[PDB]
């Protein structure tokens, strides 16, 4: 149908049809007359499945003959979507098998909102590992993604009398067709147990075990032929296990709750038992995977030249003392050397800044758990001190603060700390980030080894967040300059010729008036709820949390109806206004803002002065499908994070790249993003960062907002009055106390501005023309936001390889 | 190779092997250069496998054409073992594959010893099930066997200092290829509530839901090219289930504990609540899938005439008041029409008459768990007892015998009661054993209403247990016979005709050599045990229990023993005696027997002055693979349980069957074996059921017999002082005192005569030609004891179906 999808070859087409069958047949055991859709779903993955294996094989075989330095990307989370479409797109097949599934009678796009989606993720930390597996394949890097193979992910909201509803994301369910189990490598991982001191070295002994059975799932790179690994580890007892008899063996499950769920939280700590006993989980098992394949290439001077530990963010940093614990209790290597090819081998990326967010375990939770481990840690925190000591002497509270444990009401052991410590390299995720850690949380450690701290500003796969997602943009794009942009993303510049071009112009904004119009006519099919296809389409979408400010979308949403309350018969650019996201199941706060979000469109939504020029919709369950779907449709990009606190953001990156402005602060990655494409080409507001600090130092009192904006006073006494809670006067009392008394987020402070530059982007929709330019503009301008450049520059500056273009023997 | 495992043809070999290739790398994804055995297993099994899905496919949609009536057989235990050479057998495609994975340079025999057991049975009821599923399909009759999948089935037994240590048999560790999920067909299952009485019929409301996923498993016949299925159903929590968050998920396994593991009790009734959830959980969800059926094939008058439901005792005997809950209470039918139905649907098979062994569930657990079905069993009571009072007008003894419900301490169902009150047929399962329960245990019953009792003496498959465990034994007999006795094997008695045939006396004792030779090199293989080829295989292998009396082996092995050692320049019949089986791991008693056995063979075995005339071994971890090993290899059969106590028994059938000659009680069975062959051709002795009557009468002294005779008393004061046990010398102390006060089995009653029996049998040893001919005329006249005789008088006499021979288009 379209060029990018690749070709519909005769041979090909024959060949994909009889294999289908085959598989129909032979796999699923079921004949055409009663086989129900998922029948066929499974019978086409079956069918894409196959053309990975071959390059599956001879891509592992081919890091086996050459041995290059192996990079390891050690994650808890790998929000990883649908796979079925992702494959056919990076092995150039998507045409031909929509072509032979369209001559079996069968509809493809049907058959893709079949496949459960893989959400083994929260949000961007989880995301931005799936976007970098797809880079890093593409990339020809020797890199493995290792992680656990949670048995229910993000939990499915449900949304019921307008309050979110969680329920199991049983998503194996059917079945999994893109996984292959290797019991064959099962690895035991330790727990408890105590610490003997012998003649030679200290022993770990008396310890529960628990077996790590590996999952490998293909990662294919974009029509390079390269099919990378992504290992999941899943949670088994060993046979022998509290071996009356029916209850021992009922209590298996014990052991195997470690990989049964995934923990729901957002940019917040939780310091669970279970949480400490996943994190060592993955790193036991995957540190022992990575030795053991370096043994089969004694010489661990030379373990850094050939692996590289990548630690998204602090969960897996229990990498650092379990190396040093192998390699000194195991290995038998001198402390020195052990930690000299620790550091060199580990690198720490850091993702937020917010305190709540930080990783600090009490001590006598690992003492029980991890014995050996508190002991290292320790023994690392007083080298570590010596150190500091003798480059500040005599500074007694720089010791305190650089301590990797906490003293207070219980001992903690400060997992950031301890990163820095045994890392080569520590960066953020965008440049504004970066160097936040350098002047505060970080500022001291910064100071101590300056050559440590580095930045790489995040991206997004273009393969899944356009090609995939958006192929009439894709499309259009092709038509001008090439399909070469699509693993070149800075090619895009060359759009910028296009600017003043009258059928480019049409065609950008054909392209997303057809999006629109497929979102509006799912939005009734799935979830029947009636929208304007002409209106502004002004969409929010990521996890619900009181820093990234749902609530100011909320308030100008409410200021918006009351201004046409007021004048009725006055004209008003018309919206629509999507707001999505999940709320951790214990975040109260989160939970009332959806509630106040439902509240909000029950109203607006039925006034009939209102019409069909506001609407306010939640989008319920948004994941990774969900996203792939609204954001090709969106206009406005809501990026509204107090500055200083959304460590880079990658939403934002991916409406960019589908043709939505956005109106945002000058925070995390839209720094860069109004820098790329020029701030008059973006639609800044608010405080920037210094504002922040200002304020704080005076003090922010929201009731002095309250008493100079009549706007805002009207919508706090309707929220207290019960205006949108009739039955319930009082429903909302919490929020308003919160904005009112203790809003750490100064959601007040941005308001008026906020208000403000969002009727400068109604003034802007208005002139169709003049908006399409400026899309075009954002665009053209959106190549630097690729995660091959993330990844190419993690390649070069941290773990110290070259990525490759170079295509491998199909 | 051998003719009875058919062609090779040059078609098929090629064909095989580029399946086999096409299986390894596509569907294990590996490589010839990193396969494993295992790798090697699945490619082959895969391979089979595709062979069956056409035919299954068709048979099913043949049933759904034609219509026939459907036979569902319930059972809590289906003891399959290995399915690759069964599944080769029955496809007659054991030879193509042997040369095709010969040309690809592996041993098919090394492959085949890696399939996992599917261990989901105690013993001789669970095999049964197995057997008449094999004969089921081979006689062309539209049969479901329905049961649980279990994660766990019987415990895996390892001898540790003599005593017997249980672990978990994880068979699904590293799947199974033979299964198919069928999660599209899942049903729901409903525990607890309460009943609620409206306007128009009873409703049960407030209950809790577990779903039911079935899992389907291919049974092909004997080369007819049918295969029936075998649909095994899993628990599993409905999503939204106790839907903080993370504890929520976790208590899922509360439910899907229902099919975890099975109960490891041999003719033992254990009243605990997760048992009753699991006969429950079965009938529940196979009804619903029956009716629905049946439905898709209102008018419920033709039910029986489509239907037909067999209770494999009295474990599944709740589908009775459950399919009386869905007449009634959901399809609405008045209670005398639904009870019409649900007799002419429902036959029973008894298999013990031991009271131990009977369900008797507690009236206070089926009212917390099935209150619905409590109100309906005591209704059924209710008009039963005036049926039998009407009968036998003032008979209140009667009366208080035959309620469904057992008054004392708590009142209890009788589920057996509640079998034959609403069933068409009650069966025994042999001769003596059918008559015993008409005179004994259900006497009342059948004088009220003896057309309901049937016998239906058990059998066993000869493909698995003769062509399949025994190919050496199957060739020379076809060579003599031809190959149709294989499906009729009544042909057997042509045999008669060769038994003075020298040819063939060689033949016979020849391939015995041969099982033989090969079962000692295996035995010093995985289990490092030297023995003489040369001597008597004298093996009893069957589940340890007090009836089956693995004692009074004990006592004979002792006997020899002291014998010898008095002795010692004397000659005698060299003996390897083999004692094996899993005890329940709660049986006391039992635990003990198998300590003392290897108690008996650590002084035996390392006693110079024996030397290699005495031998005794516990075969360790005895199941359905050991058995078809060393069945095909004894000499003799040891059937002795007291009479009047075993059933049936099938494992005598076994041995029959594969040139064992038999000592044994009239018990079971063994009666129809000796009537079949000849009494003078089978070695009988102790007493018959009317002796141990008599005994009872008078009182059971077991003192007499030790002041009597003085081989006996010697070994009891040898146990008693700790000749067997050193170190710990009152270890068997419970065994002496059981034998000498409390013995419910007669262990010494039946010792004279069993060791003088002993003794006819070491004369006949001692004659090659004499032994080998009263062999041939014992296989010869086998022929009754096969599964498809049992299954066509089962088909003809209770389920109202005419068995077939003939053969589907492949
Ligand atoms: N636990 C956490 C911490 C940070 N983050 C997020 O990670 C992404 C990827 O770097 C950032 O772009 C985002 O700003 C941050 O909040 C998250 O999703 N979960
Ligand atoms: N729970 C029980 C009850 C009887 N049986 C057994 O069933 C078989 C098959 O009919 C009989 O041959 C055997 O004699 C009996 O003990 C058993 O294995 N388990
Ligand atoms: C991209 C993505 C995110 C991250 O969005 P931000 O706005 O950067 O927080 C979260 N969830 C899903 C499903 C995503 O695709
Ligand atoms: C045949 C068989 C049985 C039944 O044996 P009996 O001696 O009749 O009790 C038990 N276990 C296994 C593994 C069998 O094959």
């Amino acid at each position: 149908q379209i060029s990018v999808r690749g070709l519909a070859g005769v041979e090909n087409v024959t060949e994909l049809k009889k294999n289908f069958n085959r598989h129909l047949h032979f796999t699923l055991v079921k004949d055409r007359n009663v086989a129900t859709p998922r029948d066929y779903y499974f019978a086409l993955a079956h069918t894409v499945r196959d053309h990975l294996v071959g390059r599956w094989i001879r891509t592992q075989q081919h890091y086996y003959e050459k041995d290059p330095k192996r990079i390891y990307y050690l994650s808890l989370e790998f929000y990883m979507g649908r796979t079925l479409q992702n494959t056919m797109v990076n092995l150039a097949l998507e045409n031909a098998c929509d072509e032979a599934t369209y001559q079996l009678g069968l509809d493809m796009e049907e058959l893709e909102e079949i496949e459960e989606d893989a959400g083994l993720g929260n949000g961007g930390l989880g995301r931005l590992a799936a976007c970098f597996l797809d880079s890093m394949a593409t990339l020809g890097l020797a890199a493995y993604g290792y992680g656990i193979r949670y048995e229910f992910g993000i939990f499915n909201q449900k949304i019921c009398g307008g309050w979110q509803m969680e329920e199991a994301d049983d998503w194996l369910r059917y079945g999994n067709p893109w996984e292959k189990a290797r019991p064959e490598f099962t690895l035991p991982v330790h727990f408890y147990g105590r610490v003997e001191h012998t003649s030679q070295g200290a022993k770990w002994v008396d310890t529960q075990v628990v077996l790590a059975m590996p999952y490998d799932t293909p990662v294919p790179g974009y029509r390079n032929n390269v099919v990378n690994t992504m290992r999941l580890w899943s949670a088994k007892a060993p046979n022998d296990f509290n071996l009356g008899y029916i209850q021992a063996v009922l209590d298996r499950n014990l052991a195997e709750n470690i990989s049964r769920v995934l923990y729901p939280n957002d940019n917040f700590f939780e310091g669970k038992e279970l949480r400490l006993k996943q994190e060592y989980f993955v790193v036991a098992a995957t540190l022992q995977d990575i030795i053991r394949r370096f043994k089969s290439s004694t010489n661990f001077d030379a373990f850094p030249d050939k692996v590289a530990i990548q630690l998204n963010d602090t969960h897996p940093s229990l990498a650092i003392p379990e190396l040093m614990r192998v390699l000194v209790d195991l290995e038998r290597l001198d402390w020195d050397k052990a930690w000299e090819v620790t550091v060199k081998t580990c690198a720490y990326t850091n993702h937020t800044v917010l305190p709540e967010a930080l990783e600090r375990w009490p001590v006598h939770l690992l003492e029980t758990l991890l014995p050996r481990h508190l002991q290292i840690i320790y023994e690392i925190n007083q080298r570590f001190l010596n150190r500091v000591a003798a480059a500040f002497p005599g500074d007694v509270d720089r010791l305190r603060r650089m301590s990797l444990v906490e003293e207070g009401a219980v001992k903690r052991i400060n997992m950031a700390h301890l990163c820095i410590a045994g890392s080569h390299a520590v960066n953020g995720v965008a440049r504004i980030h970066s160097e936040i850690l350098k002047k505060t949380i970080f500022k001291d450690f910064y100071e101590l080894e300056p050559h440590k701290f580095q930045n790489k500003t995040n991206g997004i796969t273009p393969r899944r967040w356009l090609v995939l997602c958006n192929p009439g943009l894709a499309e259009i794009i092709a038509e001008r300059i090439g399909e070469e942009y699509i693993s070149d993303l800075d090619q895009l510049r060359k759009l910028l010729s296009y600017v003043d071009d009258e059928a480019f112009i049409r065609d950008v904004a054909k392209v997303k008036q057809e999006n629109k119009l497929k979102f509006a006519a799912y939005l009734e099919r799935e979830y029947k709820v009636h929208i304007n296809p002409n209106s502004l389409f002004d969409v929010q979408v990521k996890r619900i949390h009181e820093y990234k400010r749902q609530l100011l979308n909320c308030l100008h949403v409410i200021t918006l109806y009351n201004r046409i309350k007021k004048e009725p018969n006055k004209f008003v650019v018309p919206r629509t206004v999507m707001i999505g996201g999940k709320a951790a199941p214990g975040y109260h706060m989160a939970k009332m803002i959806i509630k106040l979000i439902t509240a909000i469109g029950d109203v607006v939504n039925h006034d009939p002065v209102v019409g069909d020029r506001l609407r306010v919709i939640f989008l319920e369950n948004y994941r990774v499908s969900l996203a792939e779907k609204v954001i090709p449709a969106a206009d406005l990009s809501e990026q509204i994070s107090t500055a200083g606190t959304e460590a880079s953001g990658t939403g934002n990156m991916k409406f960019m790249l589908n043709g939505a402005l956005t109106i945002g602060t000058m925070d995390g990655a839209n720094v860069e993003m109004a820098e790329e494409a020029g701030e008059e080409n973006f639609f800044i507001f608010g405080m920037r960062v210094e504002d922040v600090d200002r304020l704080d130092q005076r003090g922010y009192n929201a009731q002095e907002y309250y008493d100079r904006i009549p706007e805002l006073r009207q919508i706090i006494e309707q929220l207290s009055s019960g205006f949108f809670s009739p039955k319930q006067p009082d429903l909302f009392k919490d929020i308003v106390n919160m904005l009112m008394h203790h809003d750490r987020f100064k959601v007040f402070a941005d308001y008026e501005e906020y208000v403000k530059c969002q009727e400068r982007v109604s003034a802007l929709y208005k002139n169709p023309r003049e908006w399409t330019r400026m899309v075009i503009r954002n665009i053209a301008t959106s190549g630097k936001f690729s995660s091959d450049r993330t990844i190419a520059q993690y390649a070069r500056e941290i773990w110290g390889v070259e990525p490759s273009r170079q295509r491998l023997p199909a």
